């Protein structure tokens, strides 16, 4: 499974959803998650993310291990997003800011 991590929060560019062959992205107000069960590990999404927030499960940084389980949980409660939409307004101001998990909205 591929995992979306911290830098997506408050950025949510949505370029990743365009490339997914199986539509396994689920949408929150200010973040996206990959459903671990439906992802076929094609790796097509991670060159696409401008925030470089997507990682293969086995490459997730040590300080971001929480995200693996977070993506699995939130994928069960959020709606499926199959079409790209515009980035959040101030997306590039928040891109690269660290510790944005304190700003995650359910
Ligand atoms: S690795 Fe492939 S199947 Fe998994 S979320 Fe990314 S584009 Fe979709
Ligand atoms: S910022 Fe998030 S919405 Fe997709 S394009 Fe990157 S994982």
């Amino acid at each position: 499974a591929f995992v979306v991590t911290d830098n997506c929060i408050k950025c949510k560019y949505c370029d990743c959803v365009e490339v997914c062959p199986v539509d396994c992205f689920y949408e929150g107000p200010n973040f996206l998650v990959i459903h671990p069960d439906e992802c076929i590990d094609c790796a097509l999404c991670e060159p696409e993310c401008p925030a470089q927030a997507i990682f293969s499960e086995d490459e997730v940084p040590e300080d971001m291990q929480e995200f693996i389980q977070l993506n699995a949980e939130l994928a069960e409660v959020w709606p499926n997003i199959t079409e790209k939409k515009d980035p959040l307004p101030d997306a590039e101001d928040w891109d690269g800011v660290k510790g944005k998990l304190q700003h995650l909205e359910r």
